[PDB]
């Protein structure tokens, strides 16, 4: 006698588990245990995938509800789990997207020049570098501070909360509540800071002071400014990061993309496709019964949406663990999600990733993992899969 099935099945991010691809074949659709010791449906095929993420009678705001079948516990408010919800409520949503685009005015080249600054400092200290801690992670710090338009100092601290802010963990967290309420107060002082006139939070300072926006709540207000730079920063920073392990380990395509730099967006596209940073399946809660597959679904149970189920699915990727820049479908992966919550964030995570790769390229053409890949330390219990240290020599 075993044990119902338990998620996740591996906090590796450099491969696939065989066992993906056996589930999904056999039963796209199948129970499992979550860490919190409740059952739930996980889904690992792309049609099954795309039909969930579809129906909104597959609730994210209703994961949040007390006495609900979890996948890990709340690391924010409930209220915070409908942050995209209430920030459309408040009527937001479009001063929200246009402040988080990679389109304002000198970004790229801040990007730019940022990257190369990063990536000098590391040839002056010689190999091996770290690139995750000193590379991807302090680019999309560096980023989320330019769109937020908080100053660049202010990064480091913000930063520091993440490691506990996006733990998967069957138990609250209490350091995760004081890091919280400390982020909330700086954001509550940044909207009243006379200096901080641009980027997200210079704009949110002037709508809280219009008449449209009286009676949005100074709560609402300070709560975008953290989430927004926590969620971008682990997801840019992380998926960076294990997007540069699959290409370091393809030579020929780190060569092609060094030769052809204009391949690069294709090329991150595949990366986006192929990549492991969710950790876990994308959560959903039944808001009525709902025929999914073989198995009708009932009200009140919980739904996990595997990305690389959908994104390794052969049926609509075919070779799916290779990288191919000729697809001819190839943005119709769910790295960013689908339907009602798709990543608000999509374009700027593009970005972000191919100024990194193409001034990685350009500046450390012969860039190599300096340890065995099997050296790599996986971050456990934690809501991206993310090597400790990524140690690379040039
Ligand atoms: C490569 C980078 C990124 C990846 C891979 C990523 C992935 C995702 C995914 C899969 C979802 C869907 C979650 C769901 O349906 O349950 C999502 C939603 C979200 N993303 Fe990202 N994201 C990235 C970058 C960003 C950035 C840069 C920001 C903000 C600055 C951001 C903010 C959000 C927010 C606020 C939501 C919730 C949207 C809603 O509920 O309607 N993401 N992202
Ligand atoms: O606003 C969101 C959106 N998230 C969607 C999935 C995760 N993600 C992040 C980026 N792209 C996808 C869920 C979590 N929150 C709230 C939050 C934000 C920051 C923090 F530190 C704690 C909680």
């Amino acid at each position: 006698a075993t044990v119902l099935l338990e998620v996740p099945f591996s906090a590796r991010g450099d491969r696939i588990p065989d066992a993906v691809a056996e589930l999904r074949t056999r039963e796209p659709i199948r129970k499992v245990r979550t860490i919190t010791g409740a059952e739930a449906w996980l889904v690992s095929s792309y049609a099954l995938c795309t039909q969930v993420l579809e129906d909104r009678r597959f609730s994210m705001k209703e994961t949040a509800a007390a006495g609900a079948p979890r996948l890990n516990a709340l690391t924010v408010p409930p209220e915070v789990v409908n942050n995209m919800g209430n920030i459309a409520d408040a009527g937001l949503r479009k001063a929200v997207m246009k402040a988080i685009t990679p389109k304002a005015p000198g970004l790229e080249q801040f990007l730019r020049d940022t990257a190369n600054s990063l990536l000098d400092n590391l040839i002056t200290e010689g190999a091996p570098a770290d690139l995750r801690n000193d590379f991807a992670d302090p680019l999309a710090t560096a980023l989320h501070c330019k769109v937020l338009g908080i100053p660049q100092e202010d990064g480091p601290k913000l930063f520091r909360s993440l490691s506990i802010a996006f733990m998967s963990s069957a138990d609250p967290i209490p350091a995760a509540k004081i890091n919280w309420d400390r982020d909330i107060e700086y954001m509550a002082g940044i909207l009243e800071n006379p200096n901080i006139t641009t980027g997200l939070m210079g704009e949110l300072s002037r709508l809280r002071k219009d008449p449209a926006y009286s009676h949005v709540s100074d709560e609402l207000f300070a709560t975008i400014g953290v989430t927004f730079f926590g969620a971008g920063v682990i997801s840019t920073g992380s998926f960076l990061t294990t997007a540069l392990i699959s290409l370091i380990q393809r030579p020929q395509l780190r060569n092609l993309l060094h030769e052809k730099p204009e391949l690069i967006p294709a090329g991150v596209e595949e990366l986006l496709r192929i990549n492991l940073s969710f950790a876990d399946g994308l959560p959903r809660l039944a808001t009525a019964d709902i025929q999914v597959g073989d198995v009708l679904v009932r009200k009140g149970e919980l739904v996990l949406v595997l990305l690389e189920g959908a994104n390794f699915d052969p049926e609509h990727f075919p070779n799916p663990g290779s990288i191919e820049l000729d697809r001819p479908n190839p943005t119709s992966h769910l790295a960013f999600g689908r339907g009602q919550h798709f990543c608000p964030g999509s374009a700027l995570g593009r970005r972000h990733a191919q100024i990194g790769i193409e001034a990685l390229l350009k500046k450390m053409p012969g860039v190599d993992l300096a340890v065995p890949i099997d050296q790599l330390v996986w971050r456990t219990r934690f809501q991206r899969r993310i090597p400790e240290r990524l140690p690379v020599l040039w």
